[PDB]
């Protein structure tokens, strides 16, 4: 029977919380690059926004590798659904910082893919946020998103 403890669902409590934190020291950090800000040149951000990349990619797994995260498709209709969209909202957050800091080296190679791999860049963002957030709150989490 798959299925979460109280002990693992404040774990992902946990762990979503954390890459959050990590979206929003990547802004900032986006933000002081370009903007053009005495301590932030090009060194400055990437040993920044790459271990802040690595460390989301982190509590990625530690989210997409809880057991029944990994056996979703058995386990209860509210979490495969979960995953599916966690996955999909993890991965986009992800590659959209990785994207950017790309962009501020001369690397278009992510930008490419990205509106390939997003049509419709907004119109993805909230229905993942609101679809995971639904998710959440059907998975009884109160964890209320960005």
């Amino acid at each position: 029977r798959p299925k979460l403890s109280t002990k693992d669902l404040a774990l992902i409590k946990a762990d979503l919380a954390e890459f959050e934190a990590r979206e929003l020291s990547s802004e900032k950090i986006l933000k002081d690059t370009i903007k053009e800000e005495s301590w932030s040149d090009l060194d400055f951000a990437n040993d920044n926004i790459n271990q802040m990349i690595g460390t989301m990619k982190r509590y990625q797994q530690e989210i997409l590798s809880i057991d029944a995260i990994k056996r979703s498709s058995e386990a209860s209709a509210d979490t495969e659904a979960f995953k599916k969209i966690f996955k999909e909202w993890s991965e986009f957050k992800i590659e959209r910082i990785q994207v950017t800091i790309d962009l501020l080296n001369g690397k278009k190679d992510s930008e490419a893919v990205f509106k390939k791999t997003y049509p419709n860049q907004i119109i993805f963002d909230d229905v993942r946020t609101n679809k995971l957030q639904t998710a959440l709150n059907n998975l009884k989490v109160g964890y209320e998103l960005l």
